[PDB]
């Protein structure tokens, strides 16, 4: 399927123990993408001080349009130094490993894969 509804756990910057996915745009997409697919991917919500509390390069997931069964169509954009490799909507958060933090919320999306 080109879309995939996925429920991600919001979790507090500050609980984050692997704060992002890699070394080098393509890795960080590459390995977003695998954690989406395999349930392992969190989300965080970008307020002032998250960002450089998470490491570069950094992956967004973005509302790609304007919301099938509750869950926002959303696609992945990185960033690094200051430059966006894709072009798309506001920003829902920044993707980060899950590996067990308690989180505060669900996001229900549905992932452009």
């Amino acid at each position: 399927k080109t879309h995939v509804q996925l429920s991600l756990p919001v979790l507090q910057v500050r609980d984050v123990l692997v704060r992002g996915f890699g070394d080098s745009v393509e890795e960080v997409l590459s390995e977003a993408r695998q954690h989406l697919k395999d349930g392992t991917c969190g989300l965080v919500e970008v307020e002032k001080g998250v960002l450089p509390q998470l490491e570069q390069p950094y992956v967004f997931i973005k509302r790609s349009d304007a919301a099938p069964h509750g869950h926002v169509m959303v696609e992945l954009v990185a960033e690094l130094e200051g430059i966006q490799y894709g072009r798309s909507g506001e920003t829902l958060g920044v993707l980060v490993p899950h590996v067990g933090e308690i989180p505060v919320a669900y996001r229900k999306v549905l992932l452009r894969k």
